């Protein structure tokens, strides 16, 4: 500390966290959503295995989703995913009401199941005593804000930034610099923590953050040409210990 | 771990520790030694303040000490330091017996007071479950081995290496490579921990060790042109936590 100052060398001042599958189980929650739609489609409307086909089709449509706010809102686009999947699978006339019934069961279920764990809450409270905390999350305004509210997590952060609201999102560095200015700190004083190499980690690298930490809960190996983070941990609960160590590097 | 292997990237395999004022309080113990010599010289022989002058003179002689094993052994050289300091201060005939009486009171006191703390013992036991441990200490054979025995610490290590026994000492890299071979590991797999930038840390740097950790208990600032370590901590008790973090760097 005395030494570090002498060297022109900063303690960490802010930590940016990812949201989806870093602090909340979006995959798990979303899967729960699909499970309920299947349960609905089968028990209520007497669909057999083709109920799974519809859900698959929706996952596929979600993953190539192309959202134009000028043209539609997100609820309509997503309800259409379901509407198409249903017709694609069961044929007949477009059935919007059934589409809505699915979309909303899916949405409500997954939001019900997006939660900060008690131990994650406990941590985020500790860290904030010592550093600033900012949530930096990709995605459209409505969907992400709904998520932030569903897991009641905004109170844990000094700021919250949603990519769909900004001119570029992760891994464009502009969004990181925007974050730094919100907090009044420098990129060199900041650590990005998140679960996706091509957004969270690469973004961190693009913006020259002090450090990038990759959460790899399942110990997967990534592809050869992919961005290399500064550290890798299995759990966000390890961050406090790691940050202490980071503050010792010279 | 799965990822790190994929990258060709090693967990730490061995940690080398410094001895003097890293695991035992050599300065404190040695000061205790001088205090007893003063107590002796004053109460027994009725010396006044000049007892402190003698001890100062010995510290000075120790710090510029020039040991030729071909010519003398260490006990004789050091007894001469005292003998000279006494004559320099109180004049008269060289008095070897008084010189010996001092040297041995000093030596016995400081050895009495070189001890591993219970918490340091507890740590070294934990680390060894997970990594190899080697003591790498500068100084003449007899003096250092006497110290190693005095604090009963050899049982905590897989190997113990004394610079005075080797062809070069810290920070010559030859001694580090020698250490690696003793343990059957690579320099890239090893971390040096110690309290002196110009021996422990520089040596680590010269030998390409994975990492060098500087213990700076008192938070002193070093001189501009001095070697920069990889980390700095206030206590060896922090090493376990730090090593975990080191094993996450990519
Ligand atoms: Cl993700
Ligand atoms: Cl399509
Ligand atoms: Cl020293
Ligand atoms: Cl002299
Ligand atoms: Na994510
Ligand atoms: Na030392």
């Amino acid at each position: 500390n005395l030494y570090f100052q002498s060297m022109g060398l900063s303690r960490v001042r802010a930590v940016f966290f990812d949201l989806d599958n870093t602090l909340i189980d979006t995959a798990g929650a979303s899967r729960r959503g699909m499970l309920e739609v299947i349960k609905l489609l089968q028990s209520k409307y007497h669909y057999k295995e083709e109920a799974e086909i519809i859900c698959d089709k929706v996952q596929v449509k979600l993953s190539k989703e192309c959202f134009h706010p000028y043209n539609t809102c997100i609820t309509d686009l997503r309800t259409s995913h379901w509407e198409e999947a249903i017709q694609e699978t069961k044929g007949g006339a477009a059935n919007r009401k059934l589409a809505e019934e699915c979309y909303f069961l899916w949405k409500s279920t997954r939001l019900q199941h997006m939660t900060l764990a008690e131990d994650v809450k406990a941590m985020l409270t500790e860290l904030r005593k010592e550093v600033r905390l900012l949530l930096l999350t990709n995605g459209d305004r409505q969907t992400q804000r709904e998520k932030i509210e569903a897991c009641a997590c905004q109170s844990y952060f000094d700021a919250v930034v949603v990519g769909g609201e900004q001119r570029e999102e992760k891994p464009a560095p502009s969004i990181f610099y925007y974050c730094c200015n919100l907090l009044g700190v420098q990129p060199g004083d900041c650590v990005m923590v998140g679960d996706t190499l091509e957004t969270d980690i690469q973004g961190g690298l693009n913006a020259g953050l002090k450090a990038t930490v990759w959460i790899n809960k399942n110990g997967i190996v990534p592809l050869k040409s992919s961005p290399v983070p500064h550290y890798m941990v299995s759990s966000v609960l390890e961050l406090p210990a790691l940050l202490q160590s980071i503050d010792c590097k010279v």
